């Protein structure tokens, strides 16, 4: 499923996204425009063999199980697969934990250089929310 820009600002802030640990809606909706294209279905392969899953392209080294990531970690409890949903359930509560590892939104390479320090609220701007 590819969502709408304001669809995914609504679907985020009902999943509890909306200023959890301090990211305001805005960051959320940037982060997932760059690194999927605000489609679940996104896949991309890395160097070191991992896949990154879905809108928020999680990366199956640390935080989900894909059967091809030798010594990685499953730390999210999840088959990757379930990350490419048109439900956006599971990549959220993963996401959660993975902001909640010490690193905030930096683990979101996009985020960090693309969404970081720039206006985040305009991907909210004009949404009924």
């Amino acid at each position: 499923k590819v969502f709408g820009r304001c669809e995914l600002a609504a679907a985020m802030k009902r999943h509890g996204l909306d200023n959890y640990r301090g990211y305001s809606l805005g960051n959320w909706v940037c982060a997932a425009k760059f690194e999927s294209n605000f489609n679940t279905q996104a896949t991309n392969r890395n160097t070191d063999g991992s896949t990154d899953y879905g809108i928020l392209q999680i990366n199956s080294r640390w935080w989900c199980n894909d059967g091809r990531t030798p010594g990685s970690r499953n730390l999210c409890n999840i088959p990757c697969s379930a990350l490419l949903s048109s439900d956006i359930t599971a990549s959220v509560n993963c996401a959660k934990k993975i902001v909640s590892d010490g690193n905030g939104m930096n683990a979101w390479v996009a985020w960090r250089n693309r969404c970081k320090g720039t206006d985040v609220q305009a991907w909210i701007r004009g949404c009924r929310l």
